[PDB]
């Protein structure tokens, strides 16, 4: 059904919302990074009955997924009531449940044993599944986040793609992920507007990288110092040169070959571009098709997957758009990884507040137990 | 007196600001948050003598309360000449006094002794009152700071809301600081529009906290690492169910009733509200009153009391601003409240470069005193 | 010649960019900010031919300067494609090229030594050239930085200016880069909008400063903690009164007269002033020539150096914008200065978690000593 269920946050009630605005409808999708929905209602006749009902914590039951309404915004200009509804997926839900226990030290771990970790005991009954295959993934004391975190360290380490079907989370790979469709995109056929954001400020195919450190550090010098000293060159200097970047310590291997492909992993040798497409055609696009461009002026002939989608409502007459190819730049996105780098910088130094001090803690003790060795010297 | 009194920067000269464009002043007020008056100033026949004295640090008195220019923009578009006044409440120029001494060590102090410490032999003549009760609060290494920093200490820490006459601060609670009033807010008859921004993403009933570290943490296992540890859970969950937060530590506790408390504190178990309201009526709103709103439509019957004005100039025909229950989220105030956490943090790494140096300082004196006495021993 | 020459990525093939829209072409110039040309290209009958070429990576030539294109967006809109090209001057090439060896240790350098290790055995063929005096700057492990960083570092501490013939990048100094000419800025003459910003917010006459920190620190009280301190008042507190600002502290020095200069380098005692003017003369006006500005109605008679061009095309009818003494406030650079802070901090906390390793590591071996001189002493 295309109109929207609303259900209490006591669940007394269930209703269907009427007279919502469809012209300012919009679901918005981006895989690994959102999932919402966002409209307005106002009070009418038709829905005066359950207009109180609607409000944060409600949920919305929209072809037939389920979101958790999360600001609500009633106004009252003279006679019309409004509210500005913004819901988000139910599975961003499972950020409520917290994993307290960490499992201590470096161990290689998959995603399953990670996966388990994370839902274990979940009362807000919580299920995963998996399809694909995934490498093996060596973290420090997993744990102590709730579980969304883990679920984003997930697809940050394994690369996997996560779709809920409401409360089921589904992990695939970028192999089981995307299915390919006949359906296309064609020039003056089903497509008004086409954006190529092409950035290349990052461009570099070079990297010097170093491996760990030598217990005589200070007694060696130069590259000496470390066991894993390598320089990574990309095969795209042919075509652009010798672009170094700064350099990259990884402090947690020995070996030559883990060094390189950290090197290569580390660098990006390829101009960045992020596509948008504006279509109007009647076949709808899912999260997973991948489609045919073809777009003879721009210069494109070529298969894309989506990776963002700003659909409207069906009654809502406006256009789609469809992202490939990563996002554009954005500011908000830019403060977000500042937040994130300065909470990571925050407990990293909460915790070496408490390393040195304890670091005068293991001093003491053992001073005092080799004076009175030494007291026994005499 | 409604109009401005202008009194420059030397105090040589004391006029009136005439032909003030008042559909441009405003007055913002946020308690414990800001205090100031902008407008804009053509240069005409009338004011002409005065022009050239409006400026930076420049004093304007208005309806009795000084305030000091802190910003102002000269422009010139052919014939007519326009400054751009921002003005702030003469309290906040007290941040230009510093206290460089320092109370090492932790301490419980009430909010009269730090106070009096802040505001010890000022040069600007500034006095402070209490009125009211507040506890006392634990503090480290109190000083080195300005004014204004331990001023906003202790709003913060004491729960106190600061208001001042002129440069006379008054420290009141809030149980002093909200006045009764017979005043009312009506819908349809003195109010337009009404707004609520209502957020559920901290929605959080359920808490863990750990206390202090034990001194043998290394040879013990789990939450015996310390003497603390303790779950908190909200009634709120009856409504809400468990909503787990990431657990949160403090290291200078060790019984388990203030940690419990401190959990207590460090949660939020309703939504998040802020109710603003565009006001027209005759009747004049203070910093202080409490009125009562009624809004059938929205549901509204309560007392609601104020905490930020956005008044106009009173011959400036516009409506005015009222806020009740914190204000709305804005990115301006996220990137104040990220640069102060970089701040902090970076002062955390300064003061602990230090630490870990006399470590290494501590050390060697007493490799020193181990060799002394391994020589005695032989 | 003022039109623009496009050259591609492989340098196979160099024509004329024709059909520009020249209303939309701009160049920005900011001293040791910015250099760069913006435009939008529309793909004509009299440019289809060489369309395909312009893109990232590609080199314009406008005026005699090389621009190497950092951001380009072709659009799709029904039968015309544009692109939105963006071009940064050369010489910021320069951070393709990164200097791994690291000079360790605290030693005074010159601008001549810095610059040669910044650019020794450069593949991209960049060259450097001092025109002036600079002093002696003491610096912390130089090395393990691009070319950029290098260059910025020298700006940075030998307060010198850069521009760039092409790859060639000349450093003069203060009084060597600015030159005196006659033409000059007249109110009602060549200039429409004049606009002066002016900020006090930072207005400190008075500062207290503390030197190195003595051995016997914990055993001493007070400002005996250090060897160096000392308060400097700027003559300027006659003017505006005490104004002292928060402490700071710079733990390499133990003499009082460079903590004296350091505490003087450390406060601004004047308003922060920034003067935008708006040019629609004949003459041009260079990155370098010193003008006269007359302007009666804001009381100026002055000589004013230019720091800030925002050009349009000598065809594109506009008016010039010309800033002096810094510029505006703006929010991308206090995005970028927290930014940079954020990064500062993190590598200080990555460096300093090693340090407390090693400082554990120093540890067993000193506990290997004294367990060995307690069984000597038995």
């Amino acid at each position: 059904m295309d109109y929207v269920i609303i259900q209490s946050m006591d669940k007394e009630v269930e209703e269907i919302l009427t007279d919502i605005d469809y012209g300012s409808f919009s679901y918005d999708y981006e895989k690994n990074t959102s999932r919402a929905i966002s409209f307005t209602v106002n009070k009418t006749k038709q829905n005066a009955a359950i207009f109180d009902l609607v409000g944060n914590e409600a949920i919305l039951t929209y072809q037939g997924q389920q979101f958790v309404i999360k600001k609500c915004t009633p106004k009252s200009i003279g006679g019309t009531i409004s509210k500005q509804i913004t819901a988000q997926h139910i599975c961003y839900t499972v950020q409520d449940h917290v994993q307290y226990n960490v499992k201590s030290g470096r161990k290689k771990y998959s995603i399953q044993t990670v996966l388990e970790f994370a839902l274990q005991d979940n009362v807000l009954g919580f299920s995963y599944e998996i399809q694909g295959s995934f490498p093996l993934v060596e973290l420090e004391d997993l744990g102590n986040k709730n579980g969304l975190e883990l679920v984003n360290l997930c697809l940050e380490e394994f690369g996997a793609i996560l779709f809920a079907d409401n409360k089921k989370l589904y992990f695939y790979d970028e192999k089981s992920w995307y299915v390919r469709t006949e359906k296309q995109f064609r020039y003056l056929y089903n497509t008004e507007e086409v954006s190529v954001d092409t950035n290349t400020d990052n461009l570099k195919t070079e990297i010097k990288c170093y491996g760990k450190q030598k217990e005589n550090a200070d007694k060696l010098t130069g590259d000496n110092k470390y066991m894993a000293v390598v320089t990574y060159t990309s095969p795209n200097e042919a075509i652009y040169g010798k672009r170094m970047a700064n350099a990259k310590s990884d402090d947690k291997i020995t070996n030559n070959d883990d060094l390189l492909i950290f090197a290569k992993k580390q660098i990006l040798d390829v101009p960045e571009t992020a596509l948008t497409i504006a279509y109007k055609g009647k076949e709808p696009v899912s999260e997973r098709d991948v489609w045919y461009f073809i777009h003879e002026p721009m210069g494109f002939e070529t298969e894309v997957k989506v990776t963002k989608i700003k659909s409207s409502h069906p009654w809502s007459k406006k256009f789609q758009e469809i992202g490939f190819s990563n996002s554009r730049r954005d500011m908000v996105r830019i403060q977000t990884q500042i937040a994130n780098q300065v909470k990571k910088a925050s407990v990293d130094t909460n915790k070496i507040n408490s390393f040195s001090s304890i670091a005068m803690n293991a001093y003491d003790s053992r001073i005092l137990t080799e004076v009175v060795g030494v007291v026994d010297g005499d």
